[PDB]
């Protein structure tokens, strides 16, 4: 399959998807602009939980646990994650509890240079790698970054943009594949952060987060 085929299909869904994409982005921008440290922490926790899980699951976990991500002890947090169906509740709970060290630092991170903020989160936030750090930043309104998850990587491979799907990341390799996708986003006329939502609309016609 060729790149033009992908762009044409995206153009066919663009008009219908746009209101959903724009409304979802307004919510992301609201979080970055008006969100408290705890609000940002809950979004970081959403990204920990959806590393290898559906947006639907993470949204349900966020709804059910809420500020529990901030205050619950490890055992109680793990139990609530087990209750909402997470497959790895103990380890994700441990990541979230450890990440509480970042409360007080998130507002500045979200406002900082997004490439530098992503580097920080990769190194310092548990359960957050290159993809999940990009995801968190995008979900606070950042538009500069791609979220290279399995769905996006498979689309890129199917349309000849990359030759193989990476099963792990480094700074240089993530930046490289991200730049490939940035050029596609630019060809379409959208920022990487919004382009991601158009790409995901292709699957089932949904715009989650
Ligand atoms: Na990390």
């Amino acid at each position: 399959h060729h790149m033009e085929e992908l762009l044409k299909e995206l153009e066919r869904i663009r008009e219908e998807a746009k209101p959903l994409v724009e409304q979802r982005f307004e919510e992301f921008k609201r979080l970055g602009e008006e969100g408290t440290e705890e609000d940002l922490f809950c979004e970081l926790s959403f990204c920990v939980l959806t590393a290898n899980w559906s947006a639907e699951g993470g949204i349900r976990a966020q709804k059910e646990i809420g500020k529990g991500f901030v205050h619950l002890p490890l055992e109680e947090l793990a139990e609530k994650l087990r209750e909402v169906g997470h497959r790895y509740p103990q380890k994700r709970a441990e990541f979230i509890v450890e990440n509480r060290k970042l409360l007080g630092k998130l507002k500045n991170l979200v406002k900082g240079d997004p490439f530098q903020s992503r580097e920080f989160l990769v190194r310092n936030a548990k359960g957050i790698g290159w993809k999940e750090a990009s995801h968190f930043l995008r979900n606070t309104g950042v538009e500069d970054l791609a979220i290279l998850d399995k769905h996006v990587l498979r689309l890129m491979k199917r349309h000849g943009l990359i030759q193989e799907i990476p099963k792990g990341w480094s700074k240089k390799r993530y930046l490289y594949v991200e730049e490939i996708l940035r050029k596609v986003a630019e060809a379409f006329g959208e920022s990487p952060g919004k382009f991601d939502l158009y790409l995901w609309y292709l699957v089932k016609g949904k715009v989650d987060k």
